[PDB]
C-alpha cells in the first residue's frame, strides 16, 4: 500500500551538479517526489551567437539528473506553463508501461500532471519528451535528461566489492540540427513553431551542426570547469538521447565503466574510450592520480573540437613523477 | 560420416515470423535442409510510393530467419531463377571458410547450388549476398537476413540458469540509399541494372534515405504489429547487415541482451538501449509486464521517426498500477 | 628508483608488422626506450592518385605499434626535424596525466623531447598527435598509432586460461576528409598549411572521403596481404583514433575479442563483428581452420568496398570439408 510509505521531496539542481542523495539507502523504499517545469526558451549555443528555440525540462539542457534507489517510487509533477506554446510529455527509460509514461503525461500549455512509477531496475537511464509525430524535434531541441536508480547497497565493482564516489557530475550531450540556407548560414527564428519543415529537413541529413555538453560550446570550461582533487573518486554520468557518443577523459581513464549504464552488470575495467549508444545513459568511475587540466570529450575529435563536445576538469594536488615525467623538455637539436 | 545423420527439411516462413524449432535439442546433430529462391523485385518502401529494385532471398526484406542448433549441419539449396538479371551468392557469418560460403555459391540466373556448412558457434548471425565488386549494392538492396544457431541446451542467463522464450520475432533493419537528383527527388528505374553509378554515388554519402523494419515504412504496424500478452517471454532477434543500430523497446527493456549476438557470452541485463554493430545480429529477451502499445525503434529517433526504423507491439492483459499510474491526469492549472 | 632498472632499446618496424617482444615477461619491470621521428610527407591514398599531405609518426600511417608489459616504463624520444613545417606532440591513451603526455611533448620543427610514463593498465591503446587548436586536423592527417601493454603473464581467456598467439598484426584504420570543390573533385595542395579552413569544412561534414587500412586503398592486398597457416593463432590489433569501426573477418570470426581493448576484462567469444569506438584500440584472437583468401573489413560495407576499409589474409593449408563443402557446384537448372 503506497500510502503507507514515506514521502520525500527532492529539490533539483542545475546540471552538471546533482542533487543530494545517499549511495547506500538509509531508509526503506520511499515515494520520491520531483517537480519539473517545462520552459521553452531562446538559447545561444556557440561563440558566434547562434540562437535556437530550446525546449527544456526545468530551464536547462540537459534536464536535471534525478536520483532514487531501486524499488523506490518516482512521483513526478510535470508542469507546462501557459507561457509555452507546445504540447509536451515525458518518457522515462527507467519506467515500465505506457511508452515510458509518455502516453500518460501529455500536457498542453497551462496544464500539469503527476505520474508515478516504480524504479524496478538499477542504472542510469535517459528521460526525454516524446509527443506523437514530433519526437525527434523535441529531443533534439534539448528536451531530455537522465535518472539514476542506485542499487540499495550502492555501486559495486566486478568482484562485488563496494565502489563509493566522492563527487558526481552529470554531462548531457546534445546534438543540434540548426537549419541552414543554401550558402551554409544558420537560420534564426522568432518562435519554436517557425522551424517545423525546415527542422525535419535539417534532421534528415543525420549531420548535427553542433554537439555540446551542458547546452553550449564551452559550457564546461573556465569558471564552469568540473573540479576534483588528486585521490578523489569521481562518477561521471553521461547521456545522449538521440545519437551515439564515445566519451574519453584525456589524461585519464574510465577505471570502472558501465557503458550502457546498468548496474546489475559488472563494469568494464580500464577503458580509454567507451561507446554510449544513442538513447542511453552510461557512467564512468575514475580516481584522479595527477593534478592539472583534463579534457573530457566525445572522441570523434571533429565532434569534440569542431562541433563542441568537449569540457574540462581542473584537478588540484600533487604531481607524481613516477607515473609521468618530462625526462628532456622540448629543445633544439 | 555425414550420410549417417538424420536429414530434416525446413519450410521457411516470412519475417517477422520464424519457422518452428525446438529450443532444447530433441535429437542428436542433424543435416538441416533449407531452400531459398532469389527474387529481384520492385518494392514500394514508403508512404509516398517510392519504388526500388530490391534483391531478395525468398521474396522478402529481410530474408527469412533460419534456425538450427550448434553442431548441426546447414545445407542450403540456393536457386537463382532465369527471371532474374544478376549473379548472386551467399555469405553466412555463421560459417567457416570460403568467404562464409560466398566463394562457393556464385549463381547466375538459371543456376542453383547446394552449400553445406557446420554450425560450430552458437549465436544469431547475419547472412548476406556478396558478389565480387558489387557487395554493398546487393546488401543495401535488401539481400540479407540472419541465422540462429541455438546451443543444444537452449539459452541461459548470466548465472547459467535456463531462459525459455514463449514467442520469437525477427526484425531485419535495412538502410536504403535511393538516388536523388539535385533538387532532392528520388529517381525511379525500370531495371536493377539502371542504377549502378548512381547507386555508388548515393551510397558514398553514407546517409541513408530510408531505414526500415521488414522492408517498408510502417511494415510492423497496424494489422502487422507484433503481439504478446502480459507475462509472455519474447525473444526479438534484430539484424543490420551494413550499418549500426541501437534498438529500444519504448515502455520496456531488454531484460537479457546479447547485443552482438553470441550465446557463449553472458547476456547484458536490464538494457534500455543496446548497440548492434553493422554486420551483426543481436537478440533481446523481455518479459512483458504491462499491456498496451509499445514502440520498438532504432533510438536514433531521427532514424526511427523520420526515416522509418519503428515498429509496434500490441500487448494484451492486465494493467499494473504498482509499476506505473497516473496520479493526477493532465488538467488545467 | 628508476635508474636502477634495466633499460632496453626497441627498434620499431613498419605496420602491419610488430616489433619483437615476449608475451609472458622474461624480466622484471624495465624502462623500454623508443624513438620516433615525425615526418610530414605526401601520400597517395587511392587508385585514382589522390595525394594528401600526411602527418606521420615514423613515416607510416598508422604509426608503429609499441609493445611493453604492465608496469614497465615507456620512454619515448620524439623528434621533429627541421624539414617539417608544423608543431606536433603526442597523447598516449595508455598514460596518466598531462593530457596523455600532450602538454609535455610540444615540439617545433628542429626540436626533440623525451617523455617517460608508467604503463599501469594492460590493453591496447591509441596514441595520437593533439596540438592545441588543431587536434582533429593532425589526427585525420594520419598522425596516430597504438601501444600494447601486455599483462606480465600474457593474455588469458574468459576462464583465466592462457591464450598464446603465433602471429600478430596491427591494422590501423584511417578516416580521411579530402576537400572537394562544388563539382566533387578533390583538391591537391603544395603544403600541409595550404588546407586549413578547407580542412575544417571537409571535416565538419562528418563524412570521410576515404577510410583505409595501413594508409591507402588496397595496402593490405597482393604481395602485402596478411598471411597465416591453418592451425595458427593470430592476434589482430585494430585502432581507430577518430571514428567508430566494426571489424569482421569474412570467412572467420573473432574467437576471443576485446572490442574496447582492455585485457583485465574477459574477452567476448565467437564474435562475427565487433564495434571499436573512435578513440580506441581493440584486439581479436582467431585460430584459422580453413585455407584460402579472407577479407578483413569494416562491416559498413560501403566503408569497406567503396571507401577503402578492406584488406586480405592469404592462408595456407588443408581444406576441411566437414566445416564447409560445396555439395552441388553452381550449375544450370
Ligand atoms: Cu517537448
Ligand atoms: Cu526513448
Ligand atoms: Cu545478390
Ligand atoms: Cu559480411
Ligand atoms: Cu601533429
Ligand atoms: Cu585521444
Amino acid at each position: 500500500d503506497i500510502s503507507t510509505l514515506p514521502r520525500v521531496k527532492v529539490d533539483l539542481v542545475k546540471p552538471p551538479f546533482v542533487h543530494a542523495h545517499d549511495q547506500v539507502a538509509k531508509t526503506g523504499p520511499r515515494v520520491v517526489e520531483f517537480t519539473m517545469t517545462i520552459e521553452e526558451k531562446k538559447l545561444v549555443i556557440d561563440r558566434e551567437g547562434t540562437e535556437i528555440h530550446a525546449m527544456t525540462f526545468n530551464g536547462s539542457v540537459p534536464g536535471p539528473l534525478m536520483v532514487v534507489h531501486e524499488n523506490d517510487y518516482v512521483e513526478l509533477r510535470l508542469i507546462n506553463p501557459d507561457t509555452n506554446t507546445l504540447l509536451h510529455n515525458i518518457d522515462f527509460h527507467a519506467a515500465t508501461g505506457a511508452l515510458g509514461g509518455g502516453a500518460l503525461t501529455q500536457v498542453n500549455p497551462g496544464e500539469e500532471t503527476t505520474l508515478r512509477f516504480k524504479a524496478t531496475k538499477p542504472g542510469v537511464f535517459v528521460y526525454h519528451c516524446a509527443p506523437e509525430g514530433m519526437v525527434p524535434w523535441h529531443v533534439t531541441s534539448g528536451m531530455n535528461g537522465a535518472i539514476m536508480v542506485l542499487p540499495r547497497d550502492g555501486l559495486k565493482d566486478e568482484k562485488g566489492q563496494p565502489l563509493t564516489y566522492d563527487k558526481i557530475y552529470y554531462v548531457g550531450e546534445q546534438d543540434f540540427y540548426v537549419p541552414k540556407d543554401e550558402a551554409g548560414n544558420y537560420k534564426k527564428y522568432e518562435t519554436p513553431g517557425e522551424a517545423y519543415e525546415d527542422a525535419v529537413k535539417a534532421m534528415r541529413t543525420l549531420t548535427p551542426t553542433h554537439i555540446v555538453f551542458n547546452g553550449a560550446v564551452g559550457a564546461l570550461t573556465g569558471d564552469h570547469a568540473l573540479t576534483a582533487a588528486v585521490g578523489e573518486r569521481v562518477l561521471v554520468v553521461h547521456s545522449q538521447a538521440n545519437r551515439d557518443t564515445r566519451p574519453h577523459l584525456i589524461g585519464g581513464h574510465g577505471d570502472y565503466v558501465w557503458a550502457t549504464g546498468k548496474f546489475r552488470n559488472p563494469p568494464d575495467l580500464d577503458q580509454e574510450t567507451w561507446l554510449i549508444p544513442g538513447g542511453t545513459a552510461g557512467a564512468a568511475f575514475y580516481t584522479f592520480r595527477q593534478p592539472g587540466v583534463y579534457a573530457y570529450v566525445n572522441h570523434n575529435l571533429i565532434e569534440a573540437f569542431e562541433l563542441g563536445a568537449a569540457g574540462h576538469f581542473k584537478v588540484t594536488g600533487e604531481w607524481n613523477d613516477d607515473l609521468m615525467t618530462s625526462v628532456v623538455k622540448p629543445a633544439s637539436m
